[PDB]
């Protein structure tokens, strides 16, 4: 579980903790030096929070965006299993990522919770997680539950 | 069943029929009017080709990129089932994609012969079609057999 007082919370212009809730992504690093975790929310991605040769190697963000559909929204949840210099096997990250997707996911919930009470009709909202790899096996999307199932 | 005579192929700068296996992407669309087919090859998509009113409008392109696991390859062929102001309901757009799937699949395999002679290996890449949808129901990965099964 997720620990809020871990969790340093950035908008980028054009979001603000009450909307829009279109167009809106979230953007999720970590750091295993201060073990913290930082979620942006904006129009798009977060591009200073991605860069850098580290992040680059590592590829252990979290991207996220909220898509409108004929019943509301849904958010779409993205992880690099595999693909290019990157490291670990795509079976270890796969494993990892896997692991901690509860934990992202509650980051998502806790991070943005004044706009799930705000229109509450996002709580309800499906997630679905893509698992991006080059491999059959491991490129995978899935339906993780909704948003209210991450609640803290 | 497609009838190459109906099948026009065209190279970006940076690619030719011989190559480079990667980065190679496939960018098809088509004209009602007569019922022919255009396919793209090169490094990238070719924007240009799929920036007209018409595919705006219907979504009916279709895009692939080929993309390395380590020494392995496979193809990534994408469509848009679903998504934004467009002709047609997901149901009905899905259904009609499904059933020109193999068509699409062997214009690819024709388009790029030349290159499958080369590299053999390459008939026994795993297609993976992305049935893109912002719903559950319909956003869907799937493994659509192997390149050489779409030879005619």
């Amino acid at each position: 579980h997720l620990k809020p007082e871990k969790l340093q919370t950035r908008f980028l212009n054009g979001s603000q903790n009450d909307g829009p809730r279109y167009p809106r992504c979230y953007t999720l690093t970590h750091s295993d030096s201060t073990g913290e975790l930082f979620l942006t929310i904006g129009p798009s991605y977060d591009y200073e929070q991605i860069s850098g040769w580290y992040t680059r190697f590592m590829r252990d963000e979290v991207l996220a965006v909220w898509e409108m559909d004929e019943e509301d929204m849904a958010l779409h949840v993205h992880v690099h299993v595999s693909g290019g210099l990157i490291l670990g096997s795509a079976k270890w990250r796969d494993k990892i990522f896997r692991q901690h997707m509860p934990l992202v996911l509650e980051a998502f919930r806790y991070g943005d919770r004044e706009l799930v009470k705000k229109y509450p009709e996002m709580d309800q909202a499906p997630i679905l997680v893509h698992f991006h790899a080059p491999n059959p096996k491991f490129d995978l999307v899935e339906t993780w539950g909704i948003l209210r199932d991450y609640k803290i």
